[PDB]
């Protein structure tokens, strides 16, 4: 009956037990700030925001850390294309991303560590990796050696043999020596930049300790990004680093993966010009977070229509509460409605406890809404207690899913 | 650890396991509506409202039924004194009690059954008792026989030998034949009125099923009222009737019990004329619901001062949130404040799980408030995440205790 989560590390559903009672330390991989956020970022971060909201709803104190990679080769390439500075562009798109997450009613992360503010910690981490023998120096930087970590391939399941101044093809850069014209920082191994995988591990170990509960990200990050993270962390610490791994499914456009490389990406700013943020949240939440999400305009229209139906139900409840009277007795209709509301709340909690299955939770919500509409149609004089219980259930739904916020604000 | 409640039937703390998953059926003995409510009713109903709020906060659907004894010999006495019809006085004081409970921010019960609306059910229950060999017909009505029920006295601990148209002194009235000038109802045993004990059992069995979870009331209701209800229900049904019995402690005035018999009672409306509803709620919640409450003006002043301190803390948080910035990193002060807030929430839940101990919960609340005041004093630029977590904790406290309503409603 407890909350179970799907662990990608074991590829199975396990009962959720945090390391420290009453606290969930969750880390999610933030976006790379070089262009406007698209629907994949919205899907991933809305799913993890709903996970955070539900964990807080169950009584946990959630410390959520989302990194802000503000230096990368893609960022430098974009700055060179636009003739800007790789830092001004990063700051501008960090602000754009924060505004977009604020618009989508996503709760801001508790800490937003930046790479440029944690260079020394990364350098110390790479030095500690080198003194343990897990790193070597190449002609163009410091590289991590995969074969010295026997448990490589634990998360994704990719074998080393399949992967086969870098010694081995499967090795990866921990510190890259600087090219002329690009940003760089002083280091004992030469002036350069950090790698694309050391940053998240360094920030997570700095702000959450050597071990925390939940590491999150996109499904593409399973390999090589998160495998690199777990390899580096267990090489540096020698013990388990992340207890539960959560990955959101891909967003699909006409049967292919949504990404900026193929150019089939729709920005959040573009969607906001056509749909309300709660409509986008409902469209994201209509599918399980591990399942692929097919992006169609008809799907968004259907989500809009369903959200409008729920809005109409809430407005009808509000209107009926103006003339609702106290119940000195309950008929068969009142007991039927109460039973449906109670069963809907139980099914909502059961669905959210089953790997955050928001689809069944929405099914329960719609069952409760249909029952309330039937009760308001059939009851000659609506009872105040029934409407109050319905509003309590919808308030729980609002707190968990982040919808109906304007209705319950008033 | 799960939620534990103090069962008076076993006189010990037991893990709270409802009969049906996700549903708690609670029954509270209502007030005798013939005079203005006093502080004892406020204490009892505020304690049970906090219990209901916490049970709903834990995910349970709570169906709470509070009965109304609109016909009573004391009501007839007051009606004869005032020269008013008993029913009109009963209805007027029903309205007065509802207004007083609405003022005290007490959530209304789902069902409010009335004795005058359930005469036929009471007659059916008495007939079922008679045909089961548990009641007899006396000179002035129908009386329940205690000797037929061997388990009498398991709640209050009172022995039958200590208690020794009634066959036995320990017998009690089930139906009382109508005296001239009194309201009367037709019955197979003659015109009369129901007793004060049959109503609660009849209404509870009617609206909460055959057996429900929680039966509540004052400490004076342990004997004879609730023992009589146990006897009637277990004689009529032949199985367990109530799983958990909760009784609020007495309210003391100058070391003696407060009741209208001694004339040392203060009405709720007088305190409302002198204090705010949340101050009265805080004063009630300063002590455990099972512990006696000493009514002093200095105690109310201290509760008002503590609630004003909490209001000042919330106002400081609100003011600081206007200039609060996001967190790119956390210093030792931010981590210390976060740790204290997390531990305060954990201790709040641990205290409320320990037989609804509101005193320890309030101590945790004040610890969190002191920590956040210290943080706002020593923070040169407060972080938005820390203030948001503090506001979430205080929102949980507001939802459970029913205080801070104005701050979070706006
Ligand atoms: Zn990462
Ligand atoms: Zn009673």
């Amino acid at each position: 009956g407890g909350l179970k989560v799907y662990n990608t590390l074991t590829k199975q559903k396990e009962e959720f037990k945090p390391l420290r009672e009453g606290e969930v330390k969750m880390y999610v991989c933030g976006p790379t700030v070089y262009d406007y956020p698209h629907l994949g970022h919205a899907r991933t971060y809305i799913a993890f925001d709903v996970i955070r909201r539900y964990l807080e709803h169950k009584g946990y104190t959630v410390l959520m850390v989302m990194n802000f990679t503000d230096i990368d080769d893609k960022i430098i390439k974009r700055a060179r294309e636009t003739g800007e500075d790789p830092k001004e562009l990063a700051e501008r798109f960090i602000k754009i991303f924060l505004e977009d997450m604020e618009a989508l009613k996503v709760k801001p992360a508790d800490i937003y560590p930046r790479v440029t503010d944690h260079i020394d910690d990364i350098i110390e981490f790479i030095g500690k990796l080198k003194e343990k023998g897990y790193a070597y120096e190449g002609s163009d930087g410091i590289y991590f050696e995969v074969k010295k970590f026997p448990e490589y391939g634990k998360l994704s399941g990719v074998k080393i043999e399949d992967l086969q101044g870098k010694k081995n093809p499967e090795d990866f850069a921990l510190w890259k020596k600087a090219k002329p014209g690009e940003p760089k920082w002083d280091s004992p191994w030469g002036e350069g930049r950090p790698g694309w995988h050391i940053e998240c591990s360094v920030m997570s170990s700095k702000y959450l300790g050597e071990s925390f509960d939940i590491h999150g990200g996109g499904n593409d990050l399973i390999f090589p990004h998160h495998e690199n993270e777990i390899a580096q962390s267990e090489a540096c610490f020698g013990h388990e680093w992340v207890k539960y791994w959560l990955h959101t499914g891909f967003v699909m456009v006409k049967g292919e993966k949504m990404s900026k490389s193929l150019g089939n990406f729709v920005t959040i700013r573009e969607l906001l010009k056509r749909y309300e943020p709660e409509v986008i949240r409902f469209f994201v939440l209509q599918k399980h977070y591990r399942s692929p999400l097919e992006y169609t305009e008809e799907g968004l229209q259907h989500a809009k229509n369903n959200l409008q139906r729920l809005y109409n139900t809430l407005e009808n409840i509000r209107v009926a509460l103006r003339n609702a009277e106290i119940s000195y007795t309950w008929g068969e209709l009142e007991f039927k409605t109460y039973e449906i509301i109670r069963e809907g709340k139980r099914k909502f909690y059961e669905a959210m406890d089953d790997d955050f299955n928001t689809a069944e939770a929405l099914k329960a919500v719609f069952e409760v809404a249909n029952a309330i509409n039937k009760y308001l149609t059939e009851a000659n004089k609506p009872k105040e207690s029934i409407l109050r219980k319905a509003l309590e259930f919808f308030k729980i739904v609002s707190e968990v899913f982040g919808v109906f916020e304007d209705y319950f604000r008033e």
